[PDB]
């Protein structure tokens, strides 16, 4: 029952419903323009609104049902939601400063003249409108019309605002749309899933240039039905009518099919204007000669293509390729276009590759599952800084095989073939080992520029002495991974080290480089930590599930600014053990353990207790900076006022231990703000 304010945005709770009486003041704040309200909030708002308030959004969720006649006057706008009626009284009530406008999914009566405000522009009907619209019923300045989900009413002409610029209609609408019918300003018109009307000429306006038709839409596009204006025409699930020359007009650019369009597509039918096709899912029609349009920038086919691409089929504008899940035909040397830069394989992919059939501008190249075929020497083009392998690849990779300009470097699952010398790029950045990768990385073989290296669940292989680069930053080991580090083989550029579920093994002094501020352990590692193991440089320390060891005396380093203990840690923590330069503290699950006096460092402001953590807090324990105090479902235990820090400003408690954890505070007067969490 209370609220969160953002810059201009009141957000209430979403189980609120309290009477605003006692809320004017709050709301009279002179930077504060909006309202949201959300679910169980039904109570009146008529005369508990002030002026500078200019939108109420109630979220489509709302249980708000209550008479409105009386606003603001000064609104411009107001968003209704789920269980919202209206008498036309109270729509006659709305007031005359309004611009947009949602009614309630509920409302479901006719409107007549000079009801709905005069100068409004954004209108949107609820699910349950079904009612007829006359001629002079709509704000005859209305630019944004929207009709929800079961308005299947007849428009005829003269009755749409003529500045109207967007007309979109929802599921149930299946209604001719005649001549002179859509306004002479629209462009944007985008019919629902039901629609399924032929469309004749002089029925768009030619300022159209945004059409989008729904699921059941399958009627044939006749010459001159869609407007030259027209840039974007989006087709729907059931659309698959054959589209012939001169219906699709020379200024569109981009073009989108849906699910069942498989029709064949000749000569002087795609126009030569358009820089975008995506293609259905169904679409399996050979693409021939001259039919695709010379402007052409991006190409995508659907799930089901797999015709096959013959010479001078693409054109030499073409930029993106993307194939679908089928797409399975063999590729030949002239076939994809010298100014390529983007190709992308489906799943079923699976042919050879050979040597000048890659154009030369290629700079990504992302493969499926399926593809598993030999890539030799002066196949990969010289311009690739982007390699994808996907799942089934796992050939071997030679040795001037990946191009010297190779800056990203994707192996999938299946890869586990050996790397030795010189086979990965001198510039590789990037490399990134799938799951099974488990083969010996020996010095001279990982490149001095790579800055990211992650392994994959099965890699368990020794990391010896100047293996890893110089220029590294980061560093994933996967599941298995399970080896020792010694002294001098993690790089002295490393910040962010990860270790595996699996790593268990022991850390020695001069081993984690003095550049390492993040470390992560995985769910196994209960190995004791003790003196100069852990840089002065680390500031982020995240320790896995079963890490329960106690720790001593200058261990933690008087750089650590987080600290995150994992489920299973529950030792005691003593004076100075705890960095000064602390200010998250994170407990896990099962942390029991008293604090007393001096232990958790004045510095921090952030603390969270995990699920278990139920002792008492005595005065002088909580940091004198602290402003976050966050505790677990079974903490029961009361807090006082003389024990909270002066500069708390947020307390997170469980919500059904309430009246104990609070039994000796005064919530009447507190200068922090409860948050409660439930089951």
């Amino acid at each position: 029952e209370k609220y969160t304010i953002k810059e201009t945005i009141l957000t209430f709770n979403n189980e609120f419903n309290d009477p605003l009486d006692k809320y004017y003041k709050i709301l009279s704040n002179p930077k504060i323009d909006t309202i949201e309200f959300g679910e169980k909030f039904n109570q009146e708002i008529d005369h508990l609104i002030p002026s500078n308030i200019k939108v109420i959004k109630f979220g489509w969720t709302s249980e708000f049902n209550k008479d409105v006649n009386f606003l603001t006057e000064s609104l411009t706008e107001i968003y209704y939601g789920i269980y919202k009626n209206h008498s036309l009284e109270e729509l006659q009530n709305l007031p005359k400063s309004l611009l947009k406008l949602k009614l309630g999914d509920v409302f479901n009566q006719e409107i007549v003249e000079n009801v709905l405000p005069g100068g409004l522009t954004h209108l949107t009907f609820g699910e349950e409108f079904n009612q007829k619209i006359v001629e002079n019923v709509l704000p005859g300045g209305l630019t944004h019309l929207t009709f929800g989900e079961e308005f299947n009413q007849k428009i005829v002409e003269n009755v749409l605002p003529n500045s109207l610029t967007h007309l979109s209609f929802g599921d149930c609408f299946n209604q001719k749309i005649t001549e002179n019918v859509l306004p002479n300003s629209l462009t944007y018109l985008e019919f629902g899933r039901n629609f399924n009307q032929k469309i004749t000429e002089n029925v768009l306006p030619n300022s159209l240039t945004h059409l989008t038709f729904g699921w059941y839409f399958n009627q044939q596009i006749t010459e001159n039905v869609l407007p030259n204006s027209l840039t974007y025409l989006e087709f729907g699930r059931n659309f698959n009518q054959q589209i012939t020359e001169n219906v699709l007009p020379n200024s569109l650019t981009y073009l989108e099919f849906g699910r069942n369009f498989n029709q064949q597509i000749t000569e002087n039918v795609l126009p030569n204007s358009l820089t975008h096709i995506t293609f259905g899912n169904n679409f399996n029609q050979i693409i021939t000669e001259n039919v695709l349009p010379n402007s052409l920038t991006h190409l995508t086919f659907g799930n089901n293509f797999n015709q096959i691409i013959t010479e001078n089929v693409l054109p030499n504008s073409l930029t993106h390729l993307t194939f679908g899940d089928d797409f399975n035909q063999i590729i030949t040397e002239n076939v994809l276009p010298n100014s390529l830069t983007h190709l992308t394989f489906g799943d079923d992919f699976n042919q050879i590759i050979t040597e000048n059939v890659l154009p030369n501008s290629l700079t990504h190249l992302t493969f499926g599952d399926d593809f598993n075929q030999i890539i030799t020497e002066n196949v990969l083009p010289n311009s690739l800084v982007h390699l994808s392998f996907g799942c089934e690849f796992n050939q071997e990779i030679a040795e001037k095989v990946l191009p010297n300009s190779l800056t990203y470097l994707e192996l999938g699952h299946n890869f586990n073939q050996k790397i030795i010398e010189n086979v990965l790029p001198n510039g590789l950045v990037h490399l990134s080992f799938g799951c099974k990768f488990n083969q010996e990385i020996v010095e001279n073989v990982l490149p001095d520029s790579l800055t990211h290296l992650s392994f994959g669940h099965c890699f368990n292989q020794k990391i010896t002495e100047n293996v890893l680069p110089n220029s590294l930053t980061y560093l994933e080991l996967g599941h298995n991974f399970n080896q020792k580090i010694i002294e001098n083989v993690l790089p002295d550029r490393l910040t962010y080290l990860e270790l595996g579920h699996d790593f268990n093994q022991k850390i020695m002094e001069n081993v984690l480089p003095n550049s390492l501020t993040h470390l992560i352990f995985g769910t196994s590692f209960n190995q004791n930590l003790t003196e100069n193991v852990l840089p002065n440089s680390l500031t982020h320390l995240t320790f896995g599930t079963c890490f329960n060891q106690k720790i001593i005396e200058n261990v933690l380093p008087n750089s650590l600014t987080h600290l995150e203990f994992g489920p299973k840690f529950n030792q005691k923590i003593t004076e100075n053990v705890l960095p000064n330069s602390l200010t998250h503290l994170t407990f896990g699950t099962s942390f029991n353990q008293k604090i007393t006096e001096n232990v958790l460092p004045n510095g921090l402001t952030y603390l969270t207790f995990g699920l278990r953590f139920n002792q008492k807090i005595t005065e002088n324990v909580l940091p004198c900076s602290l402003t976050h105090l966050t505790f677990g479902w079974y903490f029961n235990q009361e807090l006082t006022e003389n024990v909270l820090p002066d500069t708390l400003k947020v307390l997170k408690i469980y919500y059904g231990n309430k009246d104990i954890i609070l039994k000796n505070i005064d919530t009447s007067k507190i200068k922090f703000k409860i948050e409660y969490f439930n089951k």
